[PDB]
């Protein structure tokens, strides 16, 4: 499809047989959800933001679709205030800016 | 032109005067700029994302250009790490996610 950006980008994105709703994130470099369980182990890592920085779970190689495109990457769990999909899963899904 | 998400889509604008680079970002409600002096009336404004909130003062009626493409709108002033355009400007120079 191609996204105007009138209203936020949101798709609905299925992870660990979930529905999820999330944000299309340009300004994200990695995909960042609220708490829940993924398989595995994972990670640390610090993501800073606009507020400052958190702490969040790194899990790899998981499973994600997004908008009905499947992915399989690297999602980081924590405290954050909307579901985000980074440049690391908008790579895989084909996504562009184009103006 | 078309923008990959290999990595991050950082453009040159101009605004106050002044060039900066700015990252094009469909997660951002609103642009956020880093401190700068820009005429006109101001007023506060409470900002969150990952992290928490940041104090900024809001300007309305600010025209930027933006890789080549000029556009006016609110343009929120304060601590943020990087400066973002967000989709009130991205959507004036027509800019769209296409997958
Ligand atoms: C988290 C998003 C929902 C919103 N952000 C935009 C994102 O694209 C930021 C932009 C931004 C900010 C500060 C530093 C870098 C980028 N990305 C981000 O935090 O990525 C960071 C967090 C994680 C995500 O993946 C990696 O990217 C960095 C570090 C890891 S935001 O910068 O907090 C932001 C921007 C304008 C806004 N306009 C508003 N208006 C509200 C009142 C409706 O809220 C705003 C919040
Ligand atoms: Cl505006
Ligand atoms: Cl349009
Ligand atoms: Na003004």
């Amino acid at each position: 499809p191609q996204i105007t950006l009138w209203k936020r980008p949101l798709v609905t994105i299925k992870i660990g047989g979930q529905l999820k709703e999330a944000l299309l994130d340009t300004g994200a470099d990695d995909t960042v959800i609220e708490e829940m369980s993924l398989p595995g182990r994972w990670k640390p890592k610090m993501i800073g933001g606009i507020g400052g920085f958190i702490k969040v779970r790194q899990y790899d190689q998981i499973i994600i679709e997004i908008a009905g495109h499947k992915a399989i990457g690297t999602v980081l769990v924590g405290p954050t205030p909307v579901n985000i999909i980074g440049r690391n899963l908008l790579t895989q899904i084909g996504a562009t800016l184009n103006f």
